[PDB]
């Protein structure tokens, strides 16, 4: 859809059987998630935003539907206060940035 | 114009007779500039991230022209590792998401 940005861009994921909210972020290279259970084996990373850096474990291969558009990719699990999907998967689902 | 997220979404910026680049985020409620000299008054401000909270600058009524687009606005000035135009600006000068 084409979403302007009067508010927060938000929408509903699919993850791991479970439904929550995610804003799309043009400036994330990667997608976070805030603390889940999710099935199976990850790798420590650490990431940096402002204020400093996380340490968030990197699950690979992992289905996300987003809207209705299902992808697959990488997401970090980790201390995020919101989830963040970012450019990894946003490529996925088609999306472009308009002015 | 319209971009693709393939690479991360950077634009040229002027602000107070310099010239930067910037990255576009939708996730970013404000835009927040590395520091760099600005004159007037502003406000101490602090805003929370990935990784914790910075201490911030606020300039009221700056004039930004963001690729050949002028628009005014609030900018927060401070320890950024890049500079970010969030959706105060980005939806002065027309910027949609659109899957
Ligand atoms: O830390 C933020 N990251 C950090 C980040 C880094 C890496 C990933 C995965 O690869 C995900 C998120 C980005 C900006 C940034 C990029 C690179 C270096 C430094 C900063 C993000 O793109 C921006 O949207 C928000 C996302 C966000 C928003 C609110 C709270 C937590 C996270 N932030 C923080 C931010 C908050 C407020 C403003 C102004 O209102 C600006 C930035």
């Amino acid at each position: 859809p084409q979403v302007t940005l009067w508010q927060r861009p938000l929408v509903t994921i699919k993850i791991g059987g479970q439904l929550k909210e995610a804003l799309l972020d043009t400036g994330a290279d990667d997608t976070v998630l805030e603390e889940m259970s999710l099935p199976g084996r990850w790798k420590p990373k650490m990431i940096g935003g402002i204020g400093g850096f996380i340490k968030v474990r990197q699950y690979d291969q992992i289905l996300i539907e987003i809207c209705g558009h299902k992808a697959i990719g990488t997401v970090l699990v980790g201390p995020t206060p919101f989830n963040i999907i970012g450019r990894n998967l946003l490529t996925q689902i088609g999306c472009t940035l308009n002015f």
